[PDB]
C-alpha cells in the first residue's frame, strides 16, 4: 500500500473503533438483506473489530496469522470463497461511510478499500491452502 | 514496500536467479568467514533462491507461508534469532553487489535490502510465534 493510505489507516483505526457496534450491526443487516445466498453460510460480531485490529498491524500482518489461522479453519468449514470476500468488503466499507459521516472522505473510503483488500489476501491465501490441504 | 521498489524487485529476480549459483556460494563463504558465532547453528544451497522466490511473491508473500513454515520449524530448532536476521541479509545483499558488478546500481541494491527486511520479517514473526507457542 501507498504510505498515505497506510498513513490515513492508522490515523482512523481509532474513529473507526468508537463506532465498532453501529458499523457491526449496519453491517450484519446489509450482509444479509442484500446477500441472501451467504445467510446459509452463517450473527459472528468480531469481524469490524478482526478488520481494524488487522488494519492497526497493515505494516506487519503476519502479526495477525494466528488469529487469522484459528479463523481460516471456521470459514473453510462453512464454505467460504475467495469470491465471498469482495461482498463483505463492499458491506463493511458501506458501513464505515455510512457512519463516518462527513468525515468518511473520498480518499479515506478509498483507503479502507485497498486496506480490506489486503487484509482479505491474507484469509484468501491461507483457506486456499487450507482446501488445498484438505485432501 | 512501495511499488516501485516491488518494480525494481520483480524486474531484477530474473537477472539475480541467472547468477544464483555465484550468489550462493560468495554468500556462504562470506556468511562463515565474517561471522564466526552463527557456523555453530550449522551450507543449505537453496537460501538464495528462497528469498528470490519470495521476492517473485513480493506483491502476495503469504503465498509462500507453508514454505516458510515448514522453514521456521527448523529455524526455531536450530536458535535462529530476529537479530541473526541483520546479518544473512547483510551476507546477502554484498554477494548480490560483488555479482551484479555495474548493474549494481544502488537502487537496486536499496530495493533489494527493503525487500529482504520484508521477507525476513514474516519468518521472523512465524519463528516468534512458534517460541511463544512451546510454552
Ligand atoms: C477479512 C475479511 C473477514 C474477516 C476479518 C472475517 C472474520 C470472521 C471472524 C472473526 C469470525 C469468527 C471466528 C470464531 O471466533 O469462531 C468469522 C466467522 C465466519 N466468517 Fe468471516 N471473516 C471475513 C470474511 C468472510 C467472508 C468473505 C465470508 C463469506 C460469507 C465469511 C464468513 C464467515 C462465516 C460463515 C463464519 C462462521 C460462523 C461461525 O461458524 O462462527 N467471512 N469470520
Ligand atoms: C529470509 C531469510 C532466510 C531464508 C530465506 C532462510 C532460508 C533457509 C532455508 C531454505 C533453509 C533450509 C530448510 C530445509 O529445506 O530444511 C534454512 C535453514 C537454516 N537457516 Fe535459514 N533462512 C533465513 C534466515 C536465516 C538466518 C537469519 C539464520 C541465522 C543463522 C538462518 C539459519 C539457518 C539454519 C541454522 C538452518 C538449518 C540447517 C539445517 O538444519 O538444515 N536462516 N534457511
Amino acid at each position: 500500500l501507498d504510505q498515505q493510505t497506510i498513513n490515513i489507516i492508522k490515523a482512523t483505526v481509532p474513529v473507526l473503533k468508537e463506532h465498532g457496534v453501529t458499523i457491526t450491526t449496519t453491517f450484519y443487516k446489509n450482509l444479509f438483506a442484500k446477500h441472501p445466498e451467504v445467510r446459509p453460510l452463517f450473527q459472528p460480531k468480531a469481524l469490524a473489530m478482526t478488520v481494524l485490529a488487522a488494519a492497526q498491524n497493515i505494516e506487519n500482518l503476519p502479526a495477525i496469522l494466528p488469529a487469522v489461522k484459528k479463523i481460516a479453519v471456521k470459514h473453510c468449514q462453512a464454505g467460504v470463497a475467495a469470491a465471498h470476500y469482495p461482498i463483505v468488503g463492499q458491506e463493511l466499507l458501506g458501513a464505515i461511510k455510512e457512519v463516518l459521516g462527513d468525515a468518511a472522505t473520498d480518499d479515506i473510503l478509498d483507503a479502507w478499500g485497498k486496506a480490506y483488500g489486503v487484509i482479505a489476501d491474507v484469509f484468501i491465501q491461507v483457506e486456499a491452502d487450507l482446501y488445498a490441504q484438505a485432501v
